[PDB]
């Protein structure tokens, strides 16, 4: 609805004019239907929902960050195979002065942060950050998203079939617990949802401006809620699930094929009842 949108637009500038800066007005905002519902709102939320300030720029890219990173090749590839991140109807030279400030953004992380390990699908993240938030933000938000939510896709000790994948069976289990039993003997494992955690989803919703939506959800909650969206969509297809041919390529090959037209509002408040009565 139109009037409501109103109301919503102006209890976000209220919670931005007050003080101390109503955050918690925010997550509200950023978790209810629609989420923040801008762009121009998210250059003002995001930042809060994450708990970093305006702060000092981050100290620049040294000169030659390209010609010191090893992983430019990888990044260079990787970026070049993306066009379809960006909006149909961007003039080609806009779209390549952002491919050019993603791989920046991307190398300037990596090397301030040594810790991490870029992996394939990072850039699905950092690309929607720099088209909603522009190149400097995207750097400092992701750069803190990339020490917390992001750590163990960004560490190579970390066994991402441990940790992270490690929740979404018991999630199942504990809401049906049938189709939980159906994918043990299907012997399907979780690998089917780990392109989805490390990319934010960005391949599973079409729409672009779903995408973002579900990043104000992301930001708005604790680290692990994607794992409970991801739960929750396969949840929803338990019929499709329990109708299938019961063997780990029948079932990966179903569930890795998205549906068009998902029920995305329903299943961000079915991920956040889940994570309450399930919580980590
Ligand atoms: F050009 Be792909 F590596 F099909």
């Amino acid at each position: 609805f139109n009037a409501k949108r109103k109301k919503k637009v102006a209890e976000i500038h209220q919670a931005l004019n007050s003080d101390p800066t109503d955050v918690a007005a925010l997550r509200r905002m950023a978790i209810s239907e629609g989420g923040l519902l801008t762009d121009e709102i998210r250059r003002k939320v995001w930042p809060k929902l994450l708990n970093v300030n305006a702060n000092d720029p981050p100290p620049i890219s040294g000169k030659n960050l390209r010609q010191m990173s090893k992983d430019y090749q990888q990044v260079l590839l990787d970026v070049r195979r993306s066009l379809r991140r960006f909006p149909p109807g961007m003039p080609e030279e806009q779209r390549e002065g952002l491919q050019e400030e993603l791989i920046d953004i991307i190398l300037l992380i990596l090397e301030r942060n040594p810790q991490l390990h870029y992996y394939q699908g990072y850039h699905d993240i950092v690309v929607t950050f720099l088209l909603v938030v522009g190149e400097r933000l995207a750097t400092s938000l992701v750069e803190k998203l990339s020490t917390h939510h992001l750590r163990d896709f960004m560490d190579p000790t970390m066994d991402n079939t441990k940790h992270i994948l490690n929740y979404l069976m018991p999630i199942i289990d504990q809401v049906n617990p049938e189709l939980h039993d159906f994918m043990q003997s299907a012997e399907v494992g979780t690998i089917f949802a780990l392109s989805w955690l490390i990319t934010w989803f960005g391949h599973v919703l079409s729409d672009f401006r779903h995408v973002v939506r579900l990043y104000d959800f992301f930001l708005a909650c604790h680290p692990l809620m994607p794992i409970y969206f991801a739960a929750v969509i396969v949840l929803y297809r338990e019929q499709e699930v329990l109708d299938c041919d019961c063997d780990m390529a029948s079932v990966h090959h179903l569930l890795s094929q998205i549906p068009q037209d998902l029920p995305y509002e329903t299943l961000i408040s079915r991920a956040g009842d889940l994570f309450v009565q399930f919580p980590p």
